């Protein structure tokens, strides 16, 4: 199930990217 | 500063997502 | 400005990646 | 091949996010 594990990992990485992006967007408002 | 750091981190996270995605795409070909 | 717009676009693109990833993960379960 | 198509789409979306992120990071240098 390397495929499944890879997609689960990619999803988690994307989640991390998203939350950092929101921090950056807030920083820019400021 | 925090914005720059957040974008740097997001880029690294996206790179990790991309490499996992490539593994997954190869897995499906098999 | 351009930075804000770029981050907005990146977030939308990440959202699209996430929803496709979820479809893919369901496809593999099947 | 909905799974394959989904991953190909997600990869393209991530590519778009990456290129916008690089624009944003350059904007911040400035
Ligand atoms: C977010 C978390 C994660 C993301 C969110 C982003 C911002 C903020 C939070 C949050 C905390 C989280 C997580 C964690 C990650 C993660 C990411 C994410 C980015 C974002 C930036 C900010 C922002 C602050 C926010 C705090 C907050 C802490 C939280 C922690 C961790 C942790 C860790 C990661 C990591 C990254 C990285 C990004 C960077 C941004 C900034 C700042 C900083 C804030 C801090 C710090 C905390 C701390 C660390 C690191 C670390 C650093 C770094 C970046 C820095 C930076 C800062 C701090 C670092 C560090
Ligand atoms: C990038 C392209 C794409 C990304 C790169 C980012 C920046 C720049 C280029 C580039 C051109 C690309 C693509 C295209 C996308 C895409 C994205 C990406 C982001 C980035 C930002 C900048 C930046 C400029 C740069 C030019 C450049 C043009 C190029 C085109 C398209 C096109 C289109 C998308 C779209 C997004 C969006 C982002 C946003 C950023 C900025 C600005 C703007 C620059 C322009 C403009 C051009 C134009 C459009 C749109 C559009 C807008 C918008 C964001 C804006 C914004 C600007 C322009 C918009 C528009």
């Amino acid at each position: 199930a390397e495929a499944e594990s890879a997609l689960e990992y990619a999803q988690q990485a994307l989640e991390k990217a998203q939350l950092a992006l929101q921090a950056a967007r807030q920083a820019l408002k400021a």
